[PDB]
């Protein structure tokens, strides 16, 4: 996440740490989620797409930094991957960018809502916020794109919604978003998300409640001018998410 601040779990509470163990017994963060019911984590299907089995990832709930134990997390393997069937990828866009992870504990338990571990409810139909609202986005990817490690304390930042009509304007995306894609960012292109920011959440607080708005997919560049985020806007998904969970 380039510039905003750090931060802890106590903050972001359904946020969702996904790592792989490698052969050879080496383990390494990939991708975030966010907690949408106990047993049920909800990130994007890029993240995994080419390493699908399920038995390679670790999840985590209630961690703040990337290595090391914060008292209260729990750890949990994957039961089931969900991949969304229609997933593609173009040169700059990514489609469907939706998946579903059924976690487990080693004894066969779904997440134990705490002060660190908590869902994030999903959106209703045809109800997403208005364009210029401000959000929020969480995650330990890259504070500056030429870094090659992630921080090791968990960031956050504010960015605010953009419109369809806007992103599709030829110097920002022209016709490879759809509207099925949420674009977001900085009014100053000083912060933004970036790389190892994947599959988590953007929150968006609307009337009165925190949604899952977002789900972070694609962007060019990081925090780059005329170039936003890019999101799966998970008010499409509302069907396919009931039906496979
Ligand atoms: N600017 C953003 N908001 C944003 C959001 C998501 C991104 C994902 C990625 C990214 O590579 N994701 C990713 C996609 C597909 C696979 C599997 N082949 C593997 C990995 C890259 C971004 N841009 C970036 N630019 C410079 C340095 C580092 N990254 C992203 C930028």
């Amino acid at each position: 996440i380039i510039g905003g601040e750090f931060t802890t779990i106590e903050n972001q509470p359904w946020f969702a740490a996904i790592y792989r163990r490698h052969r050879g017994g080496s383990v390494t963060y990939v991708c975030g989620g966010s907690l949408m019911s106990p047993c049920w984590v909800i990130s994007a299907t890029h993240c995994f797409i080419d390493y699908p089995k399920k038995e390679d990832y670790i999840v985590y709930l209630g961690r703040s930094r990337l290595n090391s134990n914060t008292q209260g997390e729990m750890k949990f393997e994957v039961e089931n991957l969900i991949l969304h069937k229609d997933y593609s990828a173009d040169t700059l866009a990514h489609h469907n960018d939706i998946a579903l992870l059924k976690i487990r504990s080693k004894e066969g338990r779904c997440a134990q809502p705490s002060r660190t571990i908590q869902t994030i409810c999903l959106p209703s139909m045809y109800n997403d916020p208005q364009f210029g609202t401000s959000c929020e986005i969480t995650g330990f990817g890259k504070e500056q794109s030429t870094d090659y490690l992630y921080p090791e304390q968990l960031k956050m930042t504010v960015v605010k919604l953009i419109s369809h009509r806007e992103c599709q304007q030829p110097h920002y995306y022209g016709s490879e978003v759809t509207t099925k894609m949420l674009c977001a960012a900085d009014p100053q292109w000083k912060t933004d998300s970036c790389q190892g920011d994947s599959g988590g959440p953007l929150v968006c607080s609307l009337q009165g409640r925190m949604t899952l708005t977002g789900i972070v997919s694609w962007g060019r560049g990081c925090a780059l001018k005329d170039k936003p985020g890019v999101y799966t806007r998970v008010s499409h998904f509302l069907p396919w998410i009931r039906s496979h969970t």
